[PDB]
């Protein structure tokens, strides 16, 4: 008994995973994976755009049936929702102006203004570790606002998923004068293990269908065909 239409929520400000083109159509690797899985599940799927911090509330309230939005699988989130198997890996990394001395450390960042997406694992990490100790951690409604304020000089640094910053900003016109500041921030407790489809705990039939379709499209080589459209390295990690 899967729904006739599966309603999938995503936050369309995280290119190359989820964004909108000039006509307002949904585009990106998350959209490609969701649509291929819906095709293999033989269900119809509707995409619903939402701010990132409204996604798990909307899911719990049944306004959407699944979340595909670079949603990291963490211990905290598993207390509330269920996840498909891993869609791809996601590490966190700081970005700042080229030549910046900034490092992901308290000593480097105390007194700096650091942007993080509201509702993200990065906001959790930065609030506990940095905001309490005097770093000015600023939470934003979406990631595009973070990049705009960084280039405006209102932020000194921003923490987000590494590949989103790389492909969605650093390799773009707008990020030419910016770079990663230090290596990926590893913290198992905060950042979890890769991203997955977020689902209500009791929708075990829907999880089984997403997991089976994901195995099948990885198996026959469709995942790698799709990933190569955006990435030249293995995004899945393994
Ligand atoms: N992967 C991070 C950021 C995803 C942001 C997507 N708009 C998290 O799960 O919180």
């Amino acid at each position: 008994a899967l729904p006739q239409t599966v309603r999938i929520g995503t936050d369309t400000t995280y290119a190359p995973f989820s964004s909108k083109d000039a006509k307002g159509e949904f585009i990106g690797f998350d959209i490609d994976l969701g649509n291929e899985m819906c095709k293999r599940m033989q269900v119809k799927c509707t995409w619903v755009a939402s701010d990132f911090d409204a996604l798990i509330p909307s899911l719990k309230a049944k306004k959407i049936d699944a979340i595909i939005s670079s949603l990291s699988i963490t211990d905290k989130r598993q207390q509330e929702i269920a996840f498909s198997d891993k869609l791809y890996a996601a590490d966190s990394r700081l970005i700042a102006a080229k030549g910046s001395p900034i490092q992901p450390t308290l000593e480097s960042l105390k007194g700096k203004h650091v942007g993080v997406l509201q509702g993200s694992t990065q906001e959790a990490y930065a609030n506990d570790n940095w905001r309490t100790k005097g770093v000015d951690v600023v939470a934003y409604a979406n990631q595009d606002l973070i990049y705009s304020d960084l280039t405006a000089g209102r932020l000194d640094a921003a923490l987000q998923d590494e590949v989103a910053a790389s492909e969605g900003f650093l390799k773009q016109p707008a990020g030419k004068e910016y770079a990663f500041a230090g290596p990926s921030v590893k913290d198992k407790k905060y950042f979890g293990d890769g991203t997955g489809v977020g689902l209500r705990k009791d929708d075990t039939e829907l999880k089984a269908a997403f997991d089976k379709a994901l195995t099948e499209l990885r198996q026959d080589g469709t995942y790698d065909k799709m990933a190569k459209k955006y990435f030249d390295f293995n995004v899945y990690g393994d």
